[PDB]
């Protein structure tokens, strides 16, 4: 069922932020531990902060702020090519179930297409889960999202699950979860983006987990 996989996903849910040592922290969004001490993170969290010197990534895991030193982080691509979404090893936070295997496999992709799927999010503290579908997909496009005063966001992505759907800010890392129970409703990939009522996912596969251990 679709509330089973989202089940598995919040609890390995996140919030994300940025912030100096001993400052306020500023939560950015979300993201999602896969197993061990490792998480998903979209590469739009951290990738157009200015100062690298004194940055920390705070984890909110369980009221706790986790965190780690970007000049300290370990970091793994998931397959080649662009990078939107990362992940990042953080060896103080307590432990994911490994949710690994409820990664659709690249093979079985066209199964979730033109199908519903919900959005499985947090939106500062408050979980949703957010309809969308059904499912279309790009290879290559440039998406909008969300900034209103110096400059808005265009976002190419590759490999991208496009849905109609309302959304907020904030609920980018949240994972997304096909509604096809025919192959387990998979998680399907990463929220992205969100502007014009399209929502747009990174796709991740079971297969690129391969490359962390
Ligand atoms: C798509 C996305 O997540 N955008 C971010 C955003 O606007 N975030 C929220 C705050 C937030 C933090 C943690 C969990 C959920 C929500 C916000 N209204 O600023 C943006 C920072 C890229």
């Amino acid at each position: 069922s679709t509330l089973e996989i989202a089940g598995l996903v919040r609890k390995n849910l996140v919030q994300f932020g940025v912030g100096e040592k001993n400052g306020s922290v500023r939560w950015v969004m979300n993201a999602l531990g896969v197993k061990d001490d490792w998480l998903l993170v979209p590469s739009h969290a951290y990738k157009f902060e200015k100062d690298y010197e004194m940055m920390e990534f705070y984890f909110n895991r369980g009221g706790t702020y986790y965190s780690i030193s970007a000049g300290n982080v370990v970091i793994q691509s998931l397959d080649v090519g662009a990078q939107d979404v990362v992940l990042m090893k953080v060896p103080t936070i307590p432990k994911f179930r490994d949710i690994t295997q409820h990664f659709i496999k690249k093979g079985d992709v066209p199964r979730a297409l033109n199908r519903l799927a919900t959005l499985v999010t947090t939106v500062n503290g408050t979980p949703m889960l957010i309809s969308e579908g059904p499912l279309k997909m790009e290879e290559k496009a440039t998406y909008v999202h969300k900034k209103n005063d110096g400059t808005t966001v265009d976002l190419t992505v590759d490999q991208a699950w496009r849905g109609k759907g309302e959304g907020l800010p904030g609920m980018c890392g949240g994972a997304l979860v096909s509604s096809n129970q025919s192959i387990q409703n998979a998680i399907l990939g990463i929220h992205v983006a969100g502007g014009n009522s399209i929502l747009v996912a990174k796709l991740v596969t079971q297969e690129m987990f391969q490359n962390i251990d």
